[PDB]
């Protein structure tokens, strides 16, 4: 129920919102059918246009107009946003020349630069280039102000899971929006873009921008428009609200538009229909600094214009149904288009097999438009599986195409052109950021990055102490003048043993064999020296992990690679070492292919042991320095001991033996040298966080040798590759990877075919920040380097794509 005769009087836009039955007068109460039966007469009026003319200036104030051109509306906050220009000989924002803001220059009364956020729908990217002959307003704030190429999404890349990210810092999994369209089996309860159910606050965890402001005393303007308040009048709303007296003036705002989305999905990104929208966009960007520089406000503002996702070319033909690869196709539920989403239709029905479904999509047609997963399988980059919202079965659509459940589903719903929420990886789906304001830095470009990013920066912007989120706070410190957060290095809370040799062979039971009985004054005590650390330099270049958490663990020195052996999981946390572009690769000699050897600093309780692999009809061993690349035939010897052994599934070792023996060595030659840290992997959970002991679901038959989920890699190199790896003076860039541990091939549909043509592909999907493999580790890198800590944040973030300019 609503008493919809009260009045909007003195009400209209209203920051504080009313509970009902009482009636509304706040910039969403169409939305809720719950507006005062006067709302429209008085705070959406439309008399008179948008724009003053002439013929207005000065006029006797008519409280029915728009906006007004009378000589008493600066005071009121009311004018129309070109007044100035018509009426006192102003130029419009646009055509003054750029000059750098140096200092917020503010009215008195303002206690800190407003931050207003410019959101656009839909706004691919590449729009900032192509589009940039009609949009003058916004090509202004991209050259005089910092800019990205473009800014990553996350995924779904859709609307409502990327402007929630937008505001929490957090991933669609941990803050609850998960697609625009979902089901909760808890509550069990639908969420769905039309209706009611989508209000209810249960569904958005997290805290956003505006709660976080309030809490700390910093108010905030309602951030959410109705679809049916025009452009113009969203645009007069905030500066109204920013004429308000100092005590009831927000500092935060955010404007939203549904365009070019809304044109994209009927014309596709490029169609010949989308100039004028984005013509439209630009001019209300105008009208906003216009309407800044009437209040003095111009120069004291910082603005942001950011995008949610971008746009491809997707059309009805181009749809993959699942009627063609299921038999039981009514027994299942599809969310669908651009990604799928399978759960039973029945929770009743005993006879649904997951396994069972996947095997019926899987390579079943040789140009199959679409991949399947158990959601625990998905690359660990996406971060989209711990939420009871997720079903356990995914499909990853590629670009250009949808999913449907059958052919009747897409003709009584071609009509659309365009679409978006892939993989948010791909082009297409790149979206924009723009920072303008005294507290952004002048003329400046900075690296892509994520938009997970944004609300750290957001809360530094206005003094706030940001909510726990997902973003690395720090790594956009270099968009920043003045602001900047100083974060220090986490503390070591593990510091390592440093063994020596202490064991005996024979005190070794291990059911473990090597031809290595073959016999040096000189080249003993160098040996030695190797055992102690004599290389460390060359194959540890940016200082030792740091172990996060409590455990007990060994340093073990060797000639050619450097590691940190856990006693706990019985191999190493880590394995760090250094190829030059001059190595040479070698092969595996004869007699040493099963060879594994007792390591004598480490006691027979804290080993792996052969017998376990012996016994272990599914499960082998790879290591994690690879034997190929020893430095000479007696270092090679090393590379066999039981504490550089893993366990492998012999599918995986295809994989791993091919990025060992072939890939490395390429990447040394390609980048002038390249450090190696590889290492296990165990997220049972799949929460994107280290497992503890406890949780760990597979074991080596027998054994207490626990199995990873993951094995990854960090690659790092100088950037100016003129310089090699190991003698770099300044910047260092980086590839890294999270490879999913499977007993299989299935993912790829090539896998029968040699290794190279199919391994590679492989690696690129699974693609990985340092930072995910930080928080899957419980490890910290990159802790000795030249280089200032703000710079190393920045790298840790950095996603190798693999996607074309
Ligand atoms: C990205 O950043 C985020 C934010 O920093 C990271 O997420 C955090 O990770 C922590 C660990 O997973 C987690 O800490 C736990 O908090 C529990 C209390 O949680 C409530 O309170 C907070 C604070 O206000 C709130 O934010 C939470 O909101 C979640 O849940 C609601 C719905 O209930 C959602 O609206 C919301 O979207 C959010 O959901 C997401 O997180 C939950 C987990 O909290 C997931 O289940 C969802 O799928 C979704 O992803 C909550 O309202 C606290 O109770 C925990 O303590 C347990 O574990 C410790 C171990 O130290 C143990 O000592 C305790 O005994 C306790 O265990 C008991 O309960 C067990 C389970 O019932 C039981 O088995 C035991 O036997 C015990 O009885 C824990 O400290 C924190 O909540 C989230 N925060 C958020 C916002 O998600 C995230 O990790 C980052 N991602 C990456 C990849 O780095
Ligand atoms: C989702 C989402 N998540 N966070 N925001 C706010 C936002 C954020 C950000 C930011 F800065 F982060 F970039 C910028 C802009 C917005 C406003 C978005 C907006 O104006 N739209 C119209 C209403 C629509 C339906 C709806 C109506 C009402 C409600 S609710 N449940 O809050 O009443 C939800 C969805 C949602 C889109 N939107
Ligand atoms: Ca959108
Ligand atoms: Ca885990
Ligand atoms: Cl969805
Ligand atoms: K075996
Ligand atoms: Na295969
Ligand atoms: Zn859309």
């Amino acid at each position: 129920w609503t008493a919809t005769s009260g009045s909007c009087k003195g009400r209209c836009f209203e920051l504080q919102e009313v509970g009902p039955p009482d009636c509304r007068c706040d910039n969403l109460c169409k939305s809720y059918s719950s507006c005062c039966h006067d709302f429209d007469e008085l705070c959406l009026k439309t008399a008179r246009g948008w724009e003053c003319t002439k013929d207005r200036c000065g006029e006797v104030r008519n409280e029915e107009n728009a906006c007004h051109c009378s000589e008493d509306c600066l005071s009121r906050g009311d004018c129309c946003t070109n007044y100035q220009v018509v009426c006192k000989g102003e130029s419009h924002w646009v055509d003054d020349d750029c000059e750098e803001i140096k200092v917020p220059e503010c009215p008195a009364g303002f206690v800190r630069p407003p931050l207003i956020i410019f959101s656009v729908d839909g706004f691919r990217a590449s729009y900032m280039k192509k589009g940039s002959k009609v949009m003058p307003n916004i090509e202004k704030l991209r050259s005089c102000g910092t800019h990205a190429p473009y800014m990553r999404p996350v995924y779904p890349t859709k609307t409502f899971p990327n402007l929630y990210t937008l505001a929490t810092g957090l991933y669609p999994e941990s803050h609850g929006i998960v697609g625009n369209s979902m089901y909760d089996p808890v509550f069990d309860a639908s969420f769905h873009l039309r209706g009611r159910e989508k209000f209810n606050h249960r569904w958005w965890g997290g805290q956003p921008l505006w709660i976080t402001a309030t809490k700390q005393g910093v108010r905030a303007g309602t951030f959410f428009w109705s679809v049916s308040i025009p452009h113009e009048r969203r645009i007069l709303t905030i500066l109204q609200w920013l004429s308000l007296p100092d005590n009831e003036r927000p500092s935060v705002y955010a404007f939203y538009s549904e365009q070019p989305d809304f044109s994209g999905h009927k014309y596709g990104p490029f169609g010949p229909e989308m100039t004028n929208p984005l013509r439209e966009i630009d001019k209300t960007v105008g009208q906003l600094m216009d309407g800044l520089k009437q209040l003095r406000l111009h120069r004291c503002v910082n603005v942001i214009f950011v995008g949610d996702h971008g746009m491809e070319d997707v059309t009805c033909d181009r749809t993959e149904f699942l009627s063609n690869y299921l038999t039981n196709v009514d027994d299942i539920t599809l969310v669908p288009g651009t990604l799928g989403r399978i759960r039973a239709k029945s929770i009743n029905n005993s006879k649904y097999d997951p396994k069972t479904i996947i095997a019926a999509l899987t390579c079943k047609k040789p140009d199959q438009h679409f991949k399947p997963y158990m959601k625990q399988h998905l690359p660990k980059r996406l971060h989209y599986a711990n939420n009871r919202r997720i079903e356990d079965i995914h499909l990853l659509v590629d670009r250009r195409w949808h999913v449907a459940r059958k052919p009747l589903d897409v003709y009584k719903k071609c009509f659309f052109q365009g679409d978006h929420g892939f993989d948010n990886k791909v082009n297409s789906m790149q979206t924009v950021f723009v920072g303008y304001g005294p507290t952004f830095k002048y003329r400046t470009k900075v690296p892509p990055f994520e938009n997970i990013e944004l609300y750290n920066v957001m809360c530094d912007l206005l003094g706030l102490k940001p909510a726990p989120n997902n973003g690395t706070h720090g790594s956009l410190n270099h968009l920043l003048r003045t602001n900047t957060f100083r974060p220090t290095m986490p503390d070591e809370v593990s510091r390592p043993n440093y063994p020596g040799i202490m064991y005996l062979q024979s005190e070794f039971d291990l059911g473990c064999t090597c031809d290595d009985k073959v016999e040096n004054k000189l080249e003993e005590l160098n040996k030695r020296l190797h055992t102690k650390g004599s290389t460390k330099e060359r194959h540890l270049l940016y200082g030792r992990p740091a172990v996060l958490y409590r455990t007990s663990y060994d340093i073990l020195y060797h000639t050619d690679f450097e590691s940190g052996y856990s006693e706990i999981f019985l191999m190493p946390l880590w394995t760090s070492y250094t190829i030059s572009k001059q190595a040479e690769v070698s092969s595996i000699p004869e007699h040493l292919t099963n060879c594994v050897r007792p390591d004598v600093r480490v006691s027979p309780g804290f080993s792996q042991n052969c017998l376990a692999y012996k016994n272990d009809k599914q499960m082998s061993y790879g290591f994690l320095f690879p034997p190929y690349l020893s430095s000479s035939p007696e270092a090679k010897y090393d590379a066999f001991l039981v504490t550089n052994m893993v366990p492998m599934y012999p599918a995986f070792k295809r994989v791993w033996a091919y990025f060992q023996r072939v890939l490395v060595k390429k990447y040394a030659s390609e980048r002038n040298g390249v450090n190696v840290i590889s290492g296990p992997i165990f997220d049972y959970n799949y929460d994107g966080l280290r497992d503890t002991e406890d949780e760990i679901k597979q074991y080596v038959e027998g054994s207490s040798i626990p199995v990873p989920t993951h094995y990854y890699s960090i690659i790092t190199s100088c950037l100016d590759f003129t310089q090699p790896a190991d003698k770099c003076d300044g910047p260092l860039s980086v590839s890294s990877f999270i490879l999913p541990h499977r007993p299989d091939n299935d993912e790829s549909c090539n896998s029968s075919e040699d290794e190279s043509k199919w391994v590679e592909e492989l690696m690129k999907m699974h693609t990985a920040r340092v930072r995910d493999i930080e928080h899957l580790t419980g490890l910290d890198f990159y802790r000795k380097t030249s280089r200032s800590y703000s710079e190393i944040l920045t790298l840790k973030t950095y996603l190798h794509t693999y996607e074309s300019e």
